């Protein structure tokens, strides 16, 4: 069937859309080639519509059926809980899109009578009605990139009342079931330090390793109605409350498999028969589907001792090499099986014989040295998109601060330490906003974090070595330096000067600011301060941080204030 059908009504914006990076003094201190930075808008939605619209031909075989039964046997160990309305309301982001039924996210979080009454009526309707397609809104996503232009991605999501109900029926399932089924292959259970440990240990565990990343073209569009019902067959192996079983059945038929698309103007836009990007099950569903297809494809290809690491549609496979020619042929056979399963590649996969050459989750393993000169593996990535987005976020107040998420996840990197920490600490200190909580996203969930808590967060996620790395690889240094020239970012010598300045100011303030000056900026001075474990680090409650993926799932993970 066609992934989408369209009526001809346009994908419309709800307000004015900015596509150009503003010319602002603060963003210009970071990045001077402003014309290279752009934001996607609904103006390019028709280009995206053409790309995502195609017929799927799916052919399943015994390898696929065998893997599925093995996955279901593991899912059969899970007992999932129904969340109460209050628990589901507390998981709603404060700025989540308001309902069309007269209430918004603040009303949901406050358990207002109107929000609660409407959520209760939506829940009862899921229990009673197994068939009526649930309406969804389609919007073009506003995302920032550097030139060389991408068309806007499309987001499809149901009303606020439905999203609260999805959490009630499925939040516990999507949070616990993926690790139960996929074990060590489930990527979202790892902090960045654990992910690098898993990759390095997996690579080193092979007698002669070969690895490859597999990029599916327009993954959500390749997901079939059969794939979504197969995904439901896995959820149904859980021990579930009867209302949760019915809600999952109803949500699968009325929402997950497909449904009508409405634009921001309320006009009927078309019909979807593939994965919706904005539902609670998107991450879990994509991860399970990708794992199932790849596991089965590995068997069809006769790839030996395969270890997968999956996060949504992002897949990396590490296996036992059979020689370059045999691997080359087995990888073509893997791609052929993935294509039969309706997961064709975007770029054909390439066999890799060096772990640092593999790019997975846009990131690669690199090596630096700690204070003792000991090799430390860590994950890095090309800093182009992070810097372009940090420039945008400096010029415009944005709901999600990718710069903050990037400092947290890429804390050991040369570019996060020298540029992002320096730039934002300098601005926030000048604004007396170091203690102001900002929103960022980790594995798709929203967190409210104060920049002053960064040292202890970084220590937990990466270890104290995140504050001592030096002797970065020439390849990593060249990539950063070349990115700075391309974007017109001041050179690393300028960042060192600026860091010494903000470090001095931070130390002069004492308290949490001085801890930031000591730990975050020790790289900027020859006279190193002694770095010991931060007491606050062991006290941090990072439960929920690296458990599961929630992209598009409308999840907020910071504490709810009492009432
Ligand atoms: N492109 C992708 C990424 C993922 C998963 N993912 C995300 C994500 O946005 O979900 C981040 C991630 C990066 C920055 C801020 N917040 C985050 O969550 C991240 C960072 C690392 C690491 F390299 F830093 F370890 C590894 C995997 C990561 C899944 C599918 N496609």
């Amino acid at each position: 069937s066609m992934s989408y059908t369209w009526t001809g009504a346009l994908i419309t914006p709800c307000a004015a859309e900015e596509s150009k990076l503003p010319i602002n003094p603060l963003s210009n201190s970071l990045l001077r080639h402003h014309n290279m930075v752009y934001a996607t808008t609904s103006r390019s939605a028709s280009l995206r519509q053409k790309k995502v619209t195609f017929d799927r031909l799916q052919v399943l075989d015994d390898h696929y059926r065998d893997v599925l039964k093995e996955m279901k046997a593991k899912a059969s160990t899970v007992k999932a809980k129904l969340l109460s309305i209050e628990e589901a309301c507390k998981l709603t982001p404060p700025h989540s899109a308001k309902s069309k039924f007269g209430y918004g996210a603040k009303d949901v979080r406050n358990l207002s009578s109107r929000a609660v009454n409407h959520i209760r009526s939506v829940w009862e309707d899921l229990l009673e009605d197994t068939e009526t397609p649930i309406d969804t809104t389609i919007m073009a996503k506003s995302e920032v990139f550097c030139v060389q232009r991408k068309p806007a991605r499309l987001i499809v999501f149901p009303d606020l009342g439905v999203r609260v109900c999805e959490k009630m029926a499925l939040y516990d399932v999507v949070s616990t079931l993926p690790q139960a089924v996929m074990g060590s292959s489930y990527g979202f259970q790892y902090s960045p330090k654990q992910r690098v440990e898993f990759l390095v240990n997996t690579w080193k565990s092979k007698k002669c390793p070969m690895g490859f990343s597999y990029d599916t073209r327009c993954f959500d569009s390749t997901v079939t109605e059969s794939d979504i019902r197969v995904e439901e067959s896995i959820y149904q192996c859980c021990d579930l409350a009867p209302e949760a079983r019915q809600a999952i059945r109803s949500l699968t038929e009325r929402l997950y498999i497909g449904g009508p698309l409405t634009n921001s103007k309320g006009q009927n836009c078309g019909y979807r028969r593939c994965r919706a990007s904005g539902v609670l099950t998107t991450s879990c569903g994509n991860t399970l589907t990708c794992y199932l297809k790849a596991t089965a494809a590995c068997r069809a290809a006769k790839l030996q001792d395969c270890t997968m690491l999956v996060n949504g549609d992002d897949l990396v496979v590490i296996c036992e090499s059979a020689g370059t020619q045999e691997d080359a042929a087995a990888l073509r056979a893997f791609t052929e099986a993935m294509t039969r399963y309706s997961a064709p590649p975007g770029d054909p996969p390439q066999p890799e014989y060096d772990l640092e050459l593999i790019t997975s989750c846009s990131s690669n393993v690199s090596v630096a040295h700690d204070a003792s000169g000991k090799r430390v593996y860590y994950l890095t990535r090309d800093p182009t998109t992070p810097l372009a987005r940090a420039a945008w976020e400096t010029a415009r107040h944005t709901p999600i601060n990718s710069w903050l998420g990037n400092i947290i996840m890429y804390a050991p990197t040369l570019w996060a330490r020298m540029i992002l920490m320096t730039h934002f600490f300098s601005i926030l200190l000048a604004q007396e906003q170091l203690g102001k909580a900002l929103d960022c996203q980790i594995y798709g969930a929203c967190y409210s974090i104060e920049p002053l808590d960064l040292p202890q967060i970084i220590e937990r996620l990466h270890g104290l070595s995140a504050f001592t790395l030096h002797s970065y690889s020439p390849g990593e240094i060249n990539r950063v330096a070349s990115c700075l020239r391309k974007l017109g970012v001041p050179p690393l010598r300028t960042w060192r000067h600026r860091a010494r300045s903000v470090r001095a100011k931070l130390l002069s303030q004492g308290g949490r600011a001085a801890i930031c000056g000591r730990y975050l900026f020790n790289w900027a001075v020859r006279t190193k301060l002694k770095l010991t474990p931060i007491p606050a680090a062991s006290q941090l409650d990072l439960s929920g941080w690296f458990v599961a993926g929630y992209s598009g799932g409308d999840i907020y993970h910071s504490l709810s204030r009492a009432r």
